[PDB]
C-alpha cells in the first residue's frame, strides 16, 4: 500500500572518466537484468536528526564517483555483444511513503507483494534510457525504513553489487571506502584476445550444451509457461548435520574433506525435486552451479574487481541415476563440477564465448526437469548502515537459492521456485526424504 512516490535522478558528485567500455564475456552472458535486494531497519533512535532521504542522495552521488560505471548506459554491439557508455547519465532513486505498518508484514523474505517497495523496470524500452542502478526508500507509517536495490547483472555479479551497496553505507557514515573497486575490464580480456594456450584446448564443458528437455516435447514453451511458487523452506544446524553425515558416509565423499553445506544441500535439493517431478528414470538432468572465479584464477582478480567474475557451470545425470543412488552420489557430482573449476578451465569457458557467433542465445532469465542452486551462503549481505542503525533484515528478491539464516549462525534458508503440481512433493522428500 503506496501513498506517495517521487523519482530521481542522481549523477555522481565530481566529473568521471567518460567514453566507451568494453565489457568481459561474463558480463555478456547469463542474467543481464537486475539483482534486487531488500533492506528493512526500524524506525530511528531519537539521537537520530538527519534526513534519511538526503543522507541517501548525497551518499549515493558521492559513491558513484568510485563506481562509475554503475552510472552509465548499456549500448548494443554486432552478434549478440553489448558494451558500457560511461556517460554519466546517472541512476534513477525513488522516495516513497506507504500507510503500512512494519508490523503489517506476516514475515520477511523474498516474496512478492513487495513491488511496491521495488523500483520496477520496463525492459522493453530503448537501452539507453535504462539506468543500471535504481534504489528505492520508503518510509512507513510508524516509522520503519525500508530500501530496496536494484542493479544489472549486464554490469556486475552479485559479489560486486554488494560491494557497491556496502560502500555507499561507509560513505554515507563519512567515513573511507574499504576496499577501492578496480574497475579496468581488460584484467578478464574485455574486447581483447585471451593469451595464446599453451596447449590446444578441448571444449567439452556440460555448460556448453543446451540444457535437456523433457523427453517427450522437443522444445520448453509448454513448462515454461506452468504455473510455478516461492517457498521458503529452513533448514536447521542438526538437518544440515544429518544430510552432511549422511553424504560424507558415501564413498563418493571425499576422504579429509567431507561436502561442504552448499554441495549437500543441492545434492539433496537435486535428489528432491527429481523423485517431485516423476520423471522417467531416464530423463537427462541438468543442475547449473554459480562459481565465483575471483580467487580460483591465477592470477587471481585483483581486490575489489568490479564486474560479473561468475560463471554458472554445469552438473548433469538422469532422474534415475540420482533418485536411485544413495545422497553422497548426488553431491559428489556438485563437488566434481566445482573442483573443474581451475584457471585453465576458466580461461576455456571465455574462449569458447569469444568464439560463439551470437550471445544471446545464452542471455535472459532452466527449469523442469532441469535445476539452478545458487548459493548466497558468502555474500556479504548484513550490517548495511547510513547510519540510522543497520537493518533488522535483508534478503534478495528455476533458481532456488540457498540463503543464510541471519537468526542462527550456521542454519540456512533453500527459497525454492517450483511448479504448482510438484512443490507439495517436493517439501514432503525434502524434510522426511533426509
Ligand atoms: C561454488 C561455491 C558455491 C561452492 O561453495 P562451497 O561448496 O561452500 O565451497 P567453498 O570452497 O567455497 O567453501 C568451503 C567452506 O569454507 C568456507 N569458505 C571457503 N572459501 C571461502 C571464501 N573464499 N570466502 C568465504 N568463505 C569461504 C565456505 O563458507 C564453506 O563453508 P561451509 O561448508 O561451512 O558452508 C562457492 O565457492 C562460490 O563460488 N560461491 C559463489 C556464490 C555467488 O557468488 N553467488 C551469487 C552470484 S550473482
Amino acid at each position: 500500500p503506496i501513498t506517495f512516490r517521487k523519482s530521481y535522478t542522481i549523477v555522481p558528485a565530481e566529473p568521471t572518466w567518460s567514453g566507451r567500455f568494453p565489457l568481459a564475456e561474463w558480463d555478456q552472458v547469463g542474467t543481464i537484468t537486475h539483482i534486487p535486494t531488500l533492506y528493512f531497519y526500524d524506525k530511528p533512535s531519537e539521537s537520530f536528526q538527519g534526513n534519511v532521504v538526503e543522507i541517501l542522495k548525497t551518499s549515493l552521488s558521492r559513491v558513484l564517483v568510485h563506481f562509475y560505471p554503475m552510472a552509465g548506459r548499456l549500448r548494443w554491439l554486432p552478434r549478440g555483444r553489448f558494451e558500457l557508455n560511461c556517460n554519466a547519465e546517472g541512476v534513477e532513486f525513488i522516495e516513497a511513503e506507504s500507510e503500512g505498518k512494519l508490523s503489517d508484514f506476516k514475515d520477511f523474505s523474498p516474496t512478492p507483494e513487495f513491488e511496491n517497495l521495488m523500483p520496477q523496470v520496463n525492459y522493453k524500452n530503448p537501452i539507453e534510457t535504462i539506468p543500471l542502478f535504481l534504489a528505492q526508500v520508503t518510509k512507513f507509517k510508524c516509522g520503519g525504513i525500508s530500501l530496496s536495490v536494484n542493479v544489472s547483472h549486464a554490469i556486475v555479479d552479485g559479489q560486486s553489487a554488494l560491494h557497491l551497496i556496502s560502500e555507499w553505507g561507509r560513505l554515507a557514515r563519512g567515513e573511507p571506502l574499504e576496499t577501492v573497486p578496480f574497475l579496468d575490464r581488460k584484467i578478464l580480456w574485455a574486447g581483447e584476445p585471451l593469451p595464446p594456450f599453451v596447449s590446444p584446448p578441448k571444449f567439452d564443458h556440460k555448460e556448453f550444451d543446451q540444457p535437456p528437455f523433457l523427453i517427450g516435447e522437443t522444445d520448453n514453451v509448454e513448462e515454461r509457461k506452468k504455473k510455478t511458487i516461492v517457498v521458503m523452506l529452513p533448514l536447521s544446524t542438526s538437518q544440515l548435520q544429518k544430510l552432511r553425515s549422511k553424504a560424507n558416509g558415501s564413498k563418493h565423499s571425499d576422504p579429509a574433506k567431507g561436502f561442504t553445506r552448499y554441495e549437500t544441500v543441492t545434492g539433496h535439493v537435486w535428489r528432491c525435486a527429481c523423485k517431485a517431478r516423476g520423471h522417467s528414470p531416464e530423463q537427462p538432468t541438468a543442475l547449473g552451479i554459480c562459481i565465483d572465479t575471483r580467487s580460483r584464477m591465477e592470477p587471481p582478480l585483483p581486490r575489489g574487481y568490479f564486474g560479473n567474475a561468475t560463471l554458472d557451470v554445469v552438473a548433469a545425470s538422469t532422474s534415475g541415476e540420482l533418485i536411485s543412488n544413495e545422497l553422497g552420489f548426488a553431491a559428489s557430482l556438485i563437488s566434481k563440477a566445482i573442483k573443474n573449476v581451475t584457471n585453465e578451465y576458466v580461461m576455456i569457458g571465455i574462449e569458447y564465448l569469444k568464439n560463439q557467433k551470437d550471445l544471446k542465445k545464452f542471455q535472459d532469465l532452466y527449469g523442469n526437469p532441469n535445476l539452478g542452486v545458487v548459493s548466497w551462503l558468502t555474500l556479504p549481505m548484513y550490517g548495511l548502515d547510513f547510519g540510522w542503525g543497520k537493518e533488522f533484515y535483508t534478503g534478495p528478491g528455476g533458481d532456488s537459492l540457498i540463503l543464510p539464516d541471519q537468526n542462527e549462525d550456521g542454519s540456512v534458508i533453500l527459497a525454492t521456485c517450483l511448479q504448482v503440481a510438484h512443490m507439495e512433493a517436493f517439501k514432503k522428500h525434502f524434510y522426511e526424504d533426509i
